[PDB]
């Protein structure tokens, strides 16, 4: 008999005009349903079905979702879900459904194809070309031999006078394919292909710049989606100067005058020319066949226009490449020339460019391709070459050529600092923790999102004009804040938004620091190809910059968990903004600040001036607990799912490098064969989160994943301080955490750092604690009581308990949480004060700050500007987090305090 | 015997908070005041610009010192007879001193500016230098660039020849060169430049025009093209020395080599407000000492860059030092184009270009900052920028000789030919300006500086009083509206000109060699001007707009009005018209490059397009040695036809061997490079005088004159007579529609009155008579002259008929004149009169447009409004049945 539970999913924004096809997520409460023994289905007022993740028991924890293309578009849609009792106890008869379209594939020896029943495209097992070609359902081909380019240099001038005496090595490649897999499903089909770049012109190499490409194809669509990924491996020698994706488009059979070319403009603007310009000639052809030109529309037979035209095409142009390039995020150039040998033409350009170009004819056919985000990832471009030949190329600039090229070097020489004391003593000054060779990017990463669009004719400038909104804003489904809470599928420590007016005004300051910072993304124009997500640390109120060349007080790179406040943020409000914004910060921070190859793998960088400047390699960077949210919301996006798993290999680390190594008194340092020496808070809170995920997705290493956790969590209790000791030992053969290097046998440690409990602990813990659930390792949860307690009790209650007070703690604001937690946790109304009171009177922002922002415009600034010198990045995401979290656990005391 | 009057001067726009001395210019009346003996007085540097026939003063030039007392306007008073900077010589260089700044020019080698000097003696800045980089080759596309090494080459101006204009206000100094190869591929000398340096006395400003004649190859690519300068800053501490860039709307850029705010430890809030303000920091011991040690730990910004490389978007960028990689700085979209290294102590320099973001790709560099010495380049075109191609925009798309260009012609509207795709021997003037400083200034300074180039104030005369002097022509009057009709063109005149205007902001009309320029006609189906058919792209003046807007500014006094037909009279002057080689004198008609049609001809080059932006100003330097190059258009006839490929004759030219002269479209153009020349007395002058009078009476006998249609002239002995296919006279009748729009009715109007008594035989009547018959009855085409006219240009030609209708007094020809403005071709009354926005799917930009218009259409309106009401507007109100 039957257990059947029904949850809506909504559009992020407005219902959209088009879409085409979409992979949502569902939570479920735990216990509720067995996997493989529940089936799902979908209503829209008047459903290919996975799970992604599961709970402590086996039940369904996070399912994923998948619909075809359709031009049926609704408000809302609700997926019901049936156990097996519901069907097997019947007496009544389905009908059997049948889709009006739906994915086949045929797996191949030579290739693989996938027909959405739009089209149908090839996909090379090996060689230079990942898509072979891409047809309509007439069988004709649109675009073919899709390719990955790259050129780079070998050197770069010292400044432009000094090109006369320094010779650049330019050098290209292809991108060389080495697997490709398959997730066939009616309605979607996953089609990843891993490989390299290996060399073809210019001077030689070893194959270099990996990549994993994911080609999503929904039934019913001519659209593919293109997540493409790639490591840097570069060294000091490998400039990248131009990367790109590029297709060669038919043509063969064309009339120039009916061959079209566009381009995206400016506010959903469109650019219409063909490769012979029949408009605006001295003599007319015809209204009708002018106006059809425009239109992309077939033009007429030669013999039916005013022949004073028609016997002199000839004398009439023919433009074979056009160049768009979005170099700077505020103008791009646009041109065209007759062909390779002229000088170019400029066209009329404009500001921001909505980043897709088309190429095909009225009969051809063609593809339009474009880049999500395109001018905030300058500097890119689009490219058409040869569209007065035999077979067209379309190609789009992920990284342009135009541009200077990709500079990832050190930004300074080290500055003469000499070892570790010259290291520490200028991070008093500058906030940056140098060390020689640490100052690297090998290893980083960046994702970017890539649509592909098949057409069988010259699709109308407002289909265009769509596909090019489409891809900007690309329709996301998301279930309900209320229904993601009851389900407890994604943290305790968070709430919908309360009466009291004080818990109002401080909604209403989260939607400040929230408008703010979305507001100042352009403001300070914090794009770039690889800037793009992040933002920045601390104000220099004197300058009105943020401080971008001030070590450590420059780009943010995940500090202090501002991750973690913008996606609570969004699973209370539901916000489309909230989400875009902690889109954008997940793919740069999970892509970008952490290492992927290497002997760092696990670990990501601390807050620079790069990226990568900062010697501080921690997973408090990497944090998988960071990109938990949006792994699931989403559908378990396979590539976030990819750097999840990457991490689980973060312990290793420690036996190649320690964090503490410049300041760890306890003169350690690690030697193979032996137990390596990690942080209980922000190095084990990153640990214990990825051993969390791997648990939970039951992945590969699952079972591992678990007994790591489980141990170290035994480990922490077993230790007598427990968090309150400082930072443990551990043994990669037995996977178990003992007592730090100066206290062999038990007899307490204490070493606090403010650091240990805002980079995720409070979030992985409950997680943790409510995962394991009655198997929990005795005491874990009163040593984490201890600590959430302790931190702020009385100096005499410290050294009481623990021999010493706690003499440097700071982030009393940002600890409130804490306090928070072990109140709801003992229902304890006094220690649910002291959370209110650090919160509303101690550090961080405080209730009586300014709480607004002020204009500069005038001589002090470049542009004009609004700021706010009184808060930095530190100050809001922890107030976030503790107003989110007080809230949660407290907010019955909230109107207690005030009154 | 005393002979007084007075007269005053105004600002253009709005009073300027700051000027740094100004030139201008002052007409007088025919036989007035005779030169060398009338003395001026303001409440003064004079001196004469041009002459009347009879010597007397017919526009002056002045300039006044750079002051701080600045008046709401000037007066004037010349007095008949009846009633400070400081130059010095080595034998070495020339030195300019204002009292301000004191400037050294090196009189030779690849120096240009020695160094600048501050009234305490101190060296602000060093070896001015103009800095050139070309690259032989340019890849086809991106991905050649492995399989086709490219070589650069490095040059810098080396001088040749330096002229003083020294006088008590104001002392020009003039230096030509080119530019000598120091590393790269073994160059010849190329690119010859002309920079005039204006000093006034009292500024540490400097107005630099920096003009340039591209003279190289179809590998001769320039990738850029700088003036550079050092900056001393040896013993100024690290944190003392400052950098600045202007942004966007008055916004300045304000860091230092060595930040001190936005560190961790605070040195004190004096401390850090002194930096950003630009003045020495206190005493290390007085600082926190957490900071004051550790200063060897806060790195060091050598390097800064800002780039400009489209019109809407610059980019800002700093390093440590070479080597090290650059960091992005917050940046925007249009660059106002200044930036400033210096020191608290030890002073420095700014450079600035005018108009900066619209002249792109252009940056502004400094380098070596913390160096004993630091570099500071205004790159006027970028090196990050594609590098400046030239080449043909086709290859002639399989034309083949003569049959096949004009064919092509009929369709794409362009005359092309194998050889004339050629920019050999255009120029470009950049208006760039330098700023000494004793110590870092106030950044309000420096916003109030480049506001001050980007909008550098004029001082112009009262339009009632020059039309009153007939100084610039009889043939324009002020608004002053009295008929309801009369009004509503006034509206259609601020109409066409608010358009006109946006247009360039919309369509970005904006670039190196792009910016003045409007386009041709335009595409209603795309929404867009014709920029990529042959000659409905750039108009290079054709029906002479040049001729429209400088009237309308006369007859207005719009600031908005003069800045458009300056920057116009900029590009059309320099750009479009060529300077040396063979067809120097000739400017190329209207194309999708500036340079592109092979009908290279003296219509668009018209001397009169340039004649009252020269006067207004005082003489602008630049402009009037252009009016000096147009003398040798004529030698161009036995060079190039004009008519040739048109021609069903065998003829064919070469030099001091008769040619033929299309008596408007060829004579209206060297009649007024003559005019001009003869009205300023240069050393051509007495040679101007005689072609000019020669050729005005080979017209009045030619037994029907302007009716005959083209010329017979002599090189040799400078004369015109009877066309081939008519010597003997008997008579020639050839017209075309072409001739009157060019110029004519302006060059003949003002040659007729500067002439006066001798005016040769009935030329006037010569005149009159095609002005009246050009559409009088084909009755009347019999009776006078015998052969009915086939009439093409009607409501352009209303013009013509109205000077008539007033020089006869004859109402007749007045109401024919305003019947055929209102009744027959060109725009109409009843047309749409308004904008259309576009916008959505259908453009790549929204914009507004009337495809309704074009420019020959608002170039011939607008010439029409202005003379009508100018000469016959009493007929107007009698007109209106
Ligand atoms: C192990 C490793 O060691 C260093 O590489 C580095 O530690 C330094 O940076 C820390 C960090 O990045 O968070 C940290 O900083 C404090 O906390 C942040 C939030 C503040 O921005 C800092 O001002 C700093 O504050 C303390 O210092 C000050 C101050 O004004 O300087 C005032 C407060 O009262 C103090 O709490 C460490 O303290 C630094 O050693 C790595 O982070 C670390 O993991
Ligand atoms: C003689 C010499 O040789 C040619 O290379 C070239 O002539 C051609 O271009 C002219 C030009 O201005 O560029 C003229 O076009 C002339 O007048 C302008 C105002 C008009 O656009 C034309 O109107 C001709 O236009 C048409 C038409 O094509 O439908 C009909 C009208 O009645 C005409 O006014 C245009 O003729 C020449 O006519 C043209 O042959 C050089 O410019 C020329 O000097
Ligand atoms: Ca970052
Ligand atoms: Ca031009």
């Amino acid at each position: 008999n039957c257990t059947s539970s029904s949850a809506t999913v909504h559009w992020l924004g407005d219902k959209p005009t088009y879409h085409a096809g979409v992979t949502f997520g569902l939570p479920w409460p735990q216990g509720k349903y067995r996997p493989q023994e529940t089936s799902f289905s979908l209503t829209g007022d008047t459903l290919q079905s996975w799970a992604t993740g599961y709970w402590a028991d086996g039940s369904l924890k996070w399912t994923a979702h998948a619909i075809a293309e359709s031009n049926q578009i609704y408000d809302q849609y609700t997926v019901t879900a049936s156990s097996l009792g519901c069907v097997k106890s019947s007496s009544s008869s389905s009908e059997s459904s049948a889709p009006n379209s739906s994915i086949v594939v045929t797996d191949n020896s030579d290739a693989l194809t996938v027909n959405t029943g739009e089209v149908a495209v090839s996909f090379p097992k090996g060689g230079n070309v990942i898509i072979g070609d891409i047809k309509t359902k007439s069988g004709k081909v649109i675009g073919a031999n899709g390719r990955l380019v790259l050129q780079s240099q070998d050197s770069v001038p010292d400044n432009f006078d000094n090109r006369a005496n320094s010779p650049i090595q330019y050098s290209n490649f292809d991108g060389n394919i080495n697997e490709v897999f398959v997730n066939q499903t009616s309605a979607r089909t996953l089609v990843t292909v891993r490989g390299n770049h290996t060399v073809t012109d210019g001077t030689d190499h070893d194959p270099w710049l990996p990549f994993v490409v994911r080609f999503y194809l929904y039934a019913n669509s001519a659209t593919i989606k293109v997540m493409h990924s790639i490591v840097f491996d570069g060294d000091e020698n490998d400039f990248i100067t131009g990367l790109g994706i590029r297709f060669d488009v038919p043509l063969k059979g064309e009339e120039y005058y009916d061959r079209h070319i566009r381009f995206a403009g400016v506010d959903g603007g469109i650019f219409n020319e063909a490769v012979q310009g029949i408009t605006g000639l001295r003599r007319d052809p015809g209204e009708e066949i002018r106006a059809a030109q425009f239109a992309g529309q077939k033009l007429a037979d030669t013999e039916t226009w005013e022949p004073r035209v028609s016997t002199r095409l000839k004398w009439i142009p023919t433009w074979a490449d056009y160049g768009l390039t979005q170099l700077t995020a505020d103008g791009f150039g646009l041109k065209k020339r007759t062909k390779a040998g002229q000088s170019w033409v400029n066209i009329p350009s404009g500001t921001r460019a909505e980043g897709l170009a088309y190429l095909g004819g009225a009969t051809q056919g063609g593809l339009a391709v474009g880049l999500r985000d395109f001018w905030k990832r300058y500097p890119v471009g689009l490219d058409i070459s040869n569209a007065a030949s035999d077979t067209g190329e379309l190609t789009l600039w992920l990284y342009s050529p135009a541009a200077e090229p990709l500079d990832l070097r050190p930004f300074h020489d080290g500055l003469g600092q000499d070892g570790y004391e010259d290291q520490l003593d200028a991070l008093e000054i500058t906030f940056e923790d140098w060390e020689p060779g640490f100052d690297t990017p090998y290893g980083i990463a960046r994702t970017s999102e890539v649509y592909l669009f098949a057409f069988d004719q010259t699709p109308t400038s407002d289909k265009l004009a769509s596909l090019t909104a489409y891809m900007n804003d690309p329709p996301v489904l998301v279930a309900e804040p209320k229904y993601i809470h009851e389900t407890q599928a994604l943290g305790e420590y968070w709430a919908l938004p309360s009466a009291s007016p004080a818990a109002a005004t401080l909604e209403d300051r989260l939607q400040f620091i929230f408008d703010f910072y979305k507001g100042q993304i352009e403001q300070r124009r914090w794009y770039g190809f690889l800037d793009y997500g992040d933002f920045m640390h601390t104000y220099d109120p004197d300058r009105h910059t943020w401080r971008y060349d001030v070590g450590g007080y420059a780009w943010d790179n995940s500090e202090l968990s501002p991750d973690l406040f913008f996606w609570l943020y969004f699973l209370r409000t539901g916000s489309k903004d909230a989400y875009r914004f902690a889109e954008a910060l997940t793919r740069h921070t999970g892509e970008v600040d952490v290492y992927h190859i290497g002997d760092w793998k696990g670990l990501g960088t601390r807050h620079g001036v790069q990226h990568w400047s900062d010697s501080a390699k921690q997973a408090r960077i990497s944090q998988p607990q960071y990109r938990k949210y949006f792994f699931y919301l989403s559908g378990g996006d396979e590539r976030v799912g990819e750097l999840l798993e990457e991490l689980l290999d973060t312990d290793k680390t420690y036996g190649e490098l320690d964090p503490q190594r410049k300041v760890r008194t306890d003169g350690w340092e690690p030697s193979p064969n032996s137990t390596v020496s990690f942080g209980l808070g922000t190095d084990w809170s990153g640990l214990a989160a990825g051993w969390l995920i791997e648990w939970e997705r039951r992945g590969p290493r699952w079972e591992e994943a678990k007994t790591k956790l489980t141990n170290t969590i035994a480990g922490i209790a077993n230790l007598t301080n427990g968090f309150v000791t400082g930072s443990g030992l551990y043994d990669p053969v037995t996977w178990t955490l003992g007592p730090p290097p100066s206290d062999p046998g038990n007899r307490g440690n204490v070493s606090i750092s403010h650091l240990n409990a805002v980079f995720g602990l409070p979030e992985v813990v409950s997680e943790a604690i409510a995962y394991l659930a009655d198997d929990i390792p005795k005491g874990f949860k009163q040593a984490w009581l201890d600590y959430c307690y302790y931190y702020h009790a009385s100096a005499s209650e410290q050294k009481d308990r623990y021999g010493v007070s706690f003499s440097k703690i700071s982030l009393l604001q940002a600890h409130s949480r804490l306090a928070a937690y072990a109140a709801y946790e003992t229902k304890n109304k006094t220690l649910a004060l002291r959370a209110w009171k650090d919160f509303y009177a101690s550090d961080g922002l405080l209730p009586d700050a300014p709480w607004n922002i002020t204009h500069v415009d005038g001589s002090d600034v470049l542009v004009p500007v609004d700021e706010a010198a009184w808060l930095a990045t530190n100050d809001i995401a922890q107030y976030g987090l503790a107003v989110i979290q007080n809230l949660a656990y407290v907010s019955d005391s909230l109107d207690d305090y005030q009154s």
